[PDB]
């Protein structure tokens, strides 16, 4: 069954870990193995305790994550649809123990330098469960670099990524995001100009700027395969539509008037939607390094103007990648 903390994470590994994101799944950590940076996802299962405001989920409850993490994972060695725009899943383990020191020293570091909203996980007990994720290292959310990209060239490509991501994702696994905020946006350097990905059979490619796309977290995702369905069932779930201050919390809402808070369902307008958020975060809440006063630039501006303006009109992210006039 269970083995313990130690086994996943050994002393340096340990040692090695800085908080970087959080939820109230719980807590995710950066460190090192065998010499590569990977992300650490921990959850609380199994426990009668209250975490982050909410119960905590049982092994089964957690699967359908597992499931998706895998099968997202996997579309970066398919051939027909691929796609590299998701994230690599290296390993999951069931551990047991209270939580590490050294776990709650990172926890704190976090908590004093950029706030947290969860609680100290700190009370948990020596038979407390837990699933640890283990996952490819991303890079840095799109929030955190809202100040950091060039140009609006660079908000271009990861529109596009983005969208081709998620349409190969549509097209090989029925598969909806269901939280794309841009916390779940990662980018990391690369020296590649083109990006390539495959899309029923058809392959392209997408202008890097320098960046490399990765979608992550399936807490709330929804996909299918040989008609088997396995999602995230928020039907009875209130405060997640009750939200506000930010157009995120309107995207929750518009999913549920679309699919008629029926979340078995496929509606890959949700791809739609928090599209249509992503290209709102670029165009106003982002600070680019060049300003687009350039003809060029400013003719990049337009189109994705365009793209806001008109992308609420598309059925699904295949329908955007393969249609807009953005992507041509
Ligand atoms: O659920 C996930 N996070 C919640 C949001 O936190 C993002 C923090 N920054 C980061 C930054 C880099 N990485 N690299 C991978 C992940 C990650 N995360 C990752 C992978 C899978 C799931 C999650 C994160
Ligand atoms: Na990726």
């Amino acid at each position: 069954g269970p083995v313990p903390f130690s086994h996943c994470l050994p002393t340096e590994k340990l040692q090695r870990c800085e908080k970087i994101g959080e939820g109230v799944f719980g807590e995710v950590f950066q460190t090192i193995a065998d010499h590569t940076p990977v992300a650490i996802k921990i959850i609380a299962i199994e426990g009668p305790d209250l975490v982050n405001g909410s119960h905590q989920k049982t092994f089964e409850e957690i699967l359908p994550e597992i499931i998706i993490s895998k099968e997202l994972s996997l579309l970066s060695g398919e051939v027909c649809n691929r796609t590299e725009g998701f994230i690599g899943l290296n390993s999951v383990h069931c551990v047991q123990g209270s939580y590490p020191p050294l776990l709650l020293k990172a926890w704190d570091h976090y908590n004093s330098t950029k706030g947290s909203a969860n609680d100290r996980p700190d009370f948990f007990k020596d038979d407390q469960l837990f699933i640890v994720l283990e996952f490819e290292f991303g890079g840095i959310d799109l929030e955190q670099m809202r100040t950091k990209l060039s140009s609006l060239a660079t908000a271009k490509s990861i529109l596009h990524q983005l969208t081709a991501s998620l349409a190969v994702a549509e097209a090989s696994l029925r598969f909806e995001h269901r939280d794309l905020h841009w916390g779940n946006v990662l980018l990391k350097k690369t020296s590649l100009k083109k990006l390539h990905y495959t899309l029923n059979g058809k392959s392209s490619t997408i202008p890097s700027c320098g960046l490399q796309v990765s979608i992550i977290d399936y807490t709330l995702s929804r996909l299918e395969r040989d008609g088997i369905v396995v999602f995230c069932d928020v039907s009875m779930d209130e405060d997640l539509f009750t939200g506000d201050g930010d157009y995120q919390f309107d995207i929750y809402r518009l999913m549920k008037k679309e699919n008629n808070n029926r979340w078995g369902e496929y509606h890959p307008y949700s791809n739609v939607l928090w599209l249509h958020y992503l290209t709102d975060k670029m165009l106003k809440q982002m600070t680019f390094k060049t300003k687009c006063n350039t003809p060029a630039m400013k003719q990049i501006k337009r189109k994705i103007q365009e793209f806001h303006r008109t992308m609420l009109n598309f059925s699904s992210a295949t329908d955007l990648l393969c249609q807009h006039s953005l992507f041509k």
